[PDB]
């Protein structure tokens, strides 16, 4: 009871932190995927010309 | 008999505590996996564009 | 003979007690392992997405 | 014998749980694959036009 | 001789028990692997569409 | 009776002390585990990029 | 009481130290992950060319 | 001389007994390892599917 | 010598078992690959029509 | 000198035994790897068809 | 304090080293990617001819 | 009082000595860990190539 | 003081030895990684052909 | 010094062995890649006909 | 003086003996590690095929 309470809260904190890192992962991939959509679009143009 | 009873109960308490920590583990991984599903989804979009 | 009989019985009692504690160990690990099976399952899902 | 019986049952429970998670994995992939079939179909149309 | 005989038998019992737990491990993995074969199959379909 | 009472109390004190040290152990591991969650998160990002 | 106080403080010191080492771990992985993001980016370019 | 002879033989007996227990250890681990080879094999199949 | 002989044989048995599982892996992949050859053949027909 | 000689030889024996077990490990992995080469070959065929 | 200082510096050194290895990774991939850009360019020419 | 003073000082000396040995432990591990960082880096390169 | 000096030097020797073994680890991995770079290069060629 | 010398040599031997296995890996991949070049060549012919 | 001299020499002898046993430990591990390098090499081949 008493010992594990501070630990439980510590875990809540760690989990939230984990959520922040995760948000950043989502954004990073946002950039990578933005890149893939645009470049793939250039190839699309190549096709229109062809 | 008499000596081990308080010990048995103490063990019940410890086991329940263990159950709490375990619930938190399940949630943490819930976040991590949520992250993996979404990011993997971004890659999926890359494929659609390709 | 006579002296060691009460002792033999006392030992039987202690052994049974030991059996109780042992049952609790089995259960505790039941929870820990349940946790490992489920979380490992989340990772499994990550793989399916990947 | 006696000690391992509760453990055996606990394991049966854990295995069934595992089966539930697994059903969910199958469904998740059902959605992902549904997505791949439809999008790939759009590309198919591109071909018909070409 | 005399002392170690009950011990030898006890060990035989423990070993058999161990065999039961082991059978359950084999089954658990049966489910996990069944899952992997089916999901991997969904991905296979994605490929056929592609 | 009379002799063991001061001893019983002394033991209560020692046990409480033990509880303090234990709280500190919980915290220490809080830091170590926080570290493991974050670093493991970095690896997670590596995967998203991959 | 009296004996465990110097010990409690010593433990506080050790925990803080542990926090320093941990900061360094975070940075090290910062470099490793930076590396993974950039190299994975090179592969990305390979794809654009392909 | 005379006193230690019965003791020497007793020791020979004990050593042989020890050899029996040891044979059982070898077998137990035979089962555990058999389990590890088969389960690891299931994972291998997962890979073939992947 | 004497102790390791039963172990050596046990290992021979385990290895053979491993060979069985392996045969099954080969077959499973036989089905998967049969599938890939036929479906890829359908695409081939699409090409003939095109 | 005198006491450790029988021990030295015993150790030589144990080391050789260890060498036998090791040979078996090499073979086991021979089978596992044979499996991986062949199955990976099936995938290779899938590629040729694709 | 005193003990962990030499350790902290040692860690700084190790981290820098890690940075060197990392620079080399970046270069290696520079060559691999240069290769992919040029070869992919040859394929591009094939297309122009087609 | 009088008897324990030389003893107290002797203990101070022993503690300092202990501190020296400890510094060496920190360094030893510095080398081992340096090794792990570099080798793990080689594996990292393997990944970049892959 | 006097007793721990020979010990300190012995430790210096052991640490240096450790450094030698470590150099060998670095080289071993040099070979393994050389292998990975070349083989991965073969796969690269497969891609150029494809 | 004296103890680690036989060990150093043993390590040299192991490293060389490792080099042999590695040569075989290079060859294996030689066959696989030869296969990919030829088959990819067949596809090339398909193109010439088309 | 006089009594401890035979004892000092006896200790020298024991220490040397200890050195022999130690050499054997180094060799044993030589075999175990040789095994690990080769088997790990087989896995490496699996990767090349993959």
């Amino acid at each position: 009871a008493e010992g594990d309470d501070p630990a439980k809260a510590a875990f809540d904190s760690l989990q939230a932190s984990a959520t922040e890192y995760i948000g950043y992962a989502w954004a990073m991939v946002v950039v990578i995927v933005g890149a893939t959509i645009g470049i793939k679009l250039f190839k699309k143009f190549t096709s229109k010309a062809s």
